[PDB]
């Protein structure tokens, strides 16, 4: 897997973020998390976390998996980084992210994604409280 460049355009909510990727903006999904809808508990505290982590990056960097890029509703599937911390793997390891949508062939950071969760749950973080 390979990190590219691209720019914050808008954080959207804990598992969502719009970005400017190739030159084009695109709405990225968070690959293998769920976070919960702004409506729901711990809605707000994982689009705040996500929103802090992109805004405060001096680099953002999109990873695609093996499979599939793009989703049915044309958003981007990517591990997200923030100056170099992933995204993905730090709203679960708060607890701000289940570990789901765990589709073949994109789930390259499954077990890494597993850990942070099991450590979370450990810790009573958050969803797991
Ligand atoms: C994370 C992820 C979501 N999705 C799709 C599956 C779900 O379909 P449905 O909308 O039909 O439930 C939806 C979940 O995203 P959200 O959690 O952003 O709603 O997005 C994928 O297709 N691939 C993925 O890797
Ligand atoms: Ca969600």
């Amino acid at each position: 897997l390979h990190k590219e460049p691209a720019t914050l355009i808008k954080a959207i909510d804990g598992d969502t973020v719009k970005l400017m990727y190739k030159g084009q903006p695109m709405t990225f999904r968070l690959l293998l998390v769920d976070t919960p809808e702004f409506n729901e508990k711990y809605g707000p505290e994982a689009s705040a976390f996500t929103k802090k982590m992109t805004e405060n990056a001096k680099k953002i960097e999109v990873e695609f998996d093996k499979g599939q890029r793009t989703d049915k509703y044309g958003r981007g599937l990517a591990y997200i980084y923030a100056d170099g911390k992933m995204v993905n793997e730090a709203l679960v390891r708060q607890g701000l992210a289940k570990v789901a949508y765990v589709y073949k062939g994109n789930n390259t950071h499954e077990q890494l994604l597993r850990k942070a969760e099991a450590q979370a749950k450990k810790e009573k973080l958050n969803i797991w409280s």
